[PDB]
């Protein structure tokens, strides 16, 4: 009701992107986790859809599988 | 080749926007799962982190997800 455990299979490639962001986003005042990047990447694209923004991107991204 | 078991604690306000995000890109003609919106989540964030322009309104929108852990 309050919280949802989600399971998700990702590639190794995406798994490296994470660490990427996780560290990008980290700071010495500040810890970044890997899920806590993706709840943002997930806030960020429901922004994103609410703006109606990067379409191209999105589905250039969609379609790259 | 390698792949990745990935459990992470979303809360159920996030979960509404992962399905309404997966039928708002899907199609008749291609499914789009919440998984999947997931992966082009991470990589979409990550390629946005790589362009440097939205890294102020990524640690804005962190910071207040962080103050959010916290016992609801
Ligand atoms: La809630
Ligand atoms: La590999
Ligand atoms: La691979």
């Amino acid at each position: 009701k309050e919280k949802k455990r989600l399971q998700v299979v990702i590639s190794e490639e995406q798994d490296a992107l994470l660490t990427r962001a996780a560290y990008a986003l980290s700071s010495p005042e500040r810890a970044v986790s890997k899920s806590e990047v993706v709840r943002l990447a997930i806030e960020k694209i429901a922004r994103e859809l609410e703006e109606g923004k990067a379409k191209e991107e999105l589905e250039a991204l969609l379609k790259h599988l």
